[PDB]
RNA sequence: CGCGGCUCUGAUUAGUGUUAAGUCGAAAUACGGUUCGUGUAGUGGAAGUUGCACGGGACUUAUCAAUGUUGAACAAUACGA
């Protein structure tokens, strides 16, 4: 059966110096990472999925239509710990490398920081936010971010589920509305065909989730209230994440290759 | 003296045993060229042969017109003689 994992420096003790309580985070890992994985057992108890792991089960009930009940709970249980898994005790200092391309791409890392967390709340909802690394077979590294829903996934083998785009208020009979609509049935047409729309590499690796910024509710609404009268709420909490993130570990897992 | 038993003999006559170098057929052993044998009743130089019922120690010797299957798509980081 899958079971809960402790967190990366005894958060669930201590917690974070002054992003999360101790109680907060353990209201938001220990309390709901081991409620998602009791419902995620149950549906994998007797099924080739029961010994997979979380991100393998992601890939592997991506595009069927009767496992996506069993998508939501790994998705969900991959993107949690993918959260608090790149959080930091302590400030970090970026490094040099991701420091110049953090800036030739969004052209600041303070540009960087208003795009994410202005994305955080234009999408009210729970969900997702990614700092992704896009490299063609023929284009170099390039770094954007790309804003997930309830559980969808970043993953291009997962793309069946990259739950980007509200349906109810990004398709209409404007002229954006429109274009907006012919891109759902198109996909949805491509998908349900079999066909392909963007070409991709072997191995999923053109997209490469490095950063990501957990907006459900459950996470932030009890230490960061409501947000009434401007004063914490989702907006602070955006904004106190950006402090304590493993700029470390990022740069790792990005792979900046060497070109200066 | 009679009857019975027993022994020997008897014109004439039957059977069987033995005997490579004769004669006449070819009945059996192979589907032995009419399946062979048992019983019973006939028949023919001889072995044979005929009727009727019976036995296998003769047919288990037996070896597909059911003609033999798209038994749940494809693609993925799954999969890899
Ligand atoms: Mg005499
Ligand atoms: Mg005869
Ligand atoms: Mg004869
Ligand atoms: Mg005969
Ligand atoms: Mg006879
Ligand atoms: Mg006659
Ligand atoms: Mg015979
Ligand atoms: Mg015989």
């Amino acid at each position: 059966q899958h079971y809960l994992m402790p967190l990366r420096d005894n958060f669930e003790q201590e917690g974070i110096r002054n992003f999360l309580s101790p109680g907060s985070v353990n209201m938001a890992y220990t309390e709901y990472q081991t409620f998602i994985l009791e419902k995620l057992n149950a549906l994998v108890v007797g099924t080739d999925f029961e010994q997979k792991d979380t991100k393998s089960i992601v890939l592997a009930t991506a595009r069927d239509p009767e496992l996506a009940h069993v998508f939501n709970h790994a998705s969900m249980a991959h993107n949690n710990h993918f959260f608090f898994d790149h959080l930091s005790p302590v400030p970090v200092k970026m490094g040099d490398k991701l420091f110049y391309h953090i800036n030739e791409n969004f052209g600041s890392v303070d540009t960087l920081r208003d795009e994410m967390i202005g994305t955080a709340v234009s999408m009210f909802g729970p969900g997702f936010v990614w700092l992704v690394r896009t490299q063609l077979p023929g284009q170099p590294v390039a770094l954007r971010v790309m804003a997930t829903y309830l559980a969808g996934s970043p993953y291009p083998g997962a793309h069946w589920r990259r739950q980007e785009m509200d349906a109810q208020t990004s398709i209409g009979s404007s002229p954006q509305g429109l274009s907006n609509g012919q891109r759902f049935f198109e996909r949805s047409a491509a998908g349900f065909k079999g066909n392909k729309l963007e070409p991709t590499a072997p191995g999923g690796t053109d997209l490469i989730p490095i950063l990501c910024l957990n907006t459900w509710e459950y996470a932030w609404l009890r230490e960061y209230g409501t947000g009434v009268g401007g004063m914490g709420g989702k907006l602070a909490y955006a904004q106190s994440w950006w402090n304590m993130i493993d700029w470390a570990k990022v740069e790792e897992e990005a792979r900046l290759e060497t070109r200066i």
